[PDB]
């Protein structure tokens, strides 16, 4: 009745919550998604003659990273208007909440891929307000189940940081976090103040990280002490600790501009 799996690719993924398709495409579904435009179809008849007639084999927009055979894509909704309505359908059904899928022109997506003979095979997304009345330098963030937990979660939240500082900016992520964006932004925070480590303000400045979330962060490493109320940096290279990362931004393979 609701959307309950897809085949992209040659992976089925069970939905975790609901998604406006249009209620037909509720066939099972049984949705049948093309890899590479994203498309949605209802069977896998409709879905075979796609996949022999569909050209595209990546992601619309400039490929502003590249290393190795990880890329992004950045594409702006008000150019790609089809394929990032048809992206933000997708996302929906592993996002609790979600803006109205079919007004992606206030956003720019940057599409996660890897890279093989075949194509650019998508494994994620972040979504970005062009302009955001609460500072939120990520809107959505997405990895695909089957590729949860090799740290392309990290890697995006990354390269969302990225992008701030590019900009010469602070961002957070848009409110409320899911427990998941909880756990892989508290882990990102934790490495890369800790990375830095071994002033708030400077630590600000130097991450694109906020204040708010350096002090949260912070805190949970037994790090900060309180001074007349006010927050203090409270740390020994004793630990910055490190014991029990796996793909990075490389700047230098990063070509973008404010
Ligand atoms: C602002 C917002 O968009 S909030 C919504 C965020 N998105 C979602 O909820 C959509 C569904 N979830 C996801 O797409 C993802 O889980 C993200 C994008 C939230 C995480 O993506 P991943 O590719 O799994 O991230 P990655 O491998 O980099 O791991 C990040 C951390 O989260 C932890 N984590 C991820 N999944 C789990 C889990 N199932 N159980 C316990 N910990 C987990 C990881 O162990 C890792 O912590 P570590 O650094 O201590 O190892
Ligand atoms: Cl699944
Ligand atoms: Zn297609």
């Amino acid at each position: 009745k609701y959307v309950d799996k897809i085949h992209i690719g040659n992976y089925e993924i069970d939905a975790w919550y609901f998604s406006p398709f249009p209620e037909d495409y509720g066939k099972q579904p049984k949705l049948w998604l093309c890899e590479y435009c994203l498309k949605y179809m209802k069977y896998e008849k409709s879905y075979r003659f796609h996949l022999g007639q569909c050209q595209w084999r990546q992601p619309p927009g400039k490929e502003i990273y590249r290393k190795s055979n990880i890329s992004v894509h950045e594409v702006d909704g008000k150019d790609h208007k089809i394929y990032c309505q048809n992206l933000c359908l997708l996302a929906k059904l592993f996002l609790d909440h979600k803006t109205l899928y079919f007004d992606v022109e206030p956003f720019v997506f940057y599409i996660l891929t890897e890279v093989d003979r075949q194509g650019a095979h998508i494994v994620g997304y972040f979504s970005k307000e062009k302009e955001s009345p609460d500072g939120n330098n990520v809107a959505c963030i997405l990895t695909l189940p089957p590729y949860q937990r090799r740290g392309y979660g990290k890697f995006l939240i990354a390269f969302s940081y990225e992008l701030s500082k590019l900009e010469s900016t602070v961002g957070s992520p848009e409110k409320p976090l899911s427990d998941l964006g909880k756990l892989s932004y508290r882990s990102y925070w934790s490495w890369v103040l800790l990375e830095n480590l071994r002033s708030i303000k400077d630590l600000s400045q130097m991450t694109s990280i906020t204040q708010n979330d350096i002090i949260s962060t912070l805190q949970s490493l037994n790090m900060v002490k309180y001074w007349k109320g006010q927050h203090v940096i409270c740390v020994t290279p004793k630990l910055v600790e490190e014991h029990l990362p796996p793909i990075t931004v490389d700047s230098v393979c990063l070509k973008w501009a404010p």
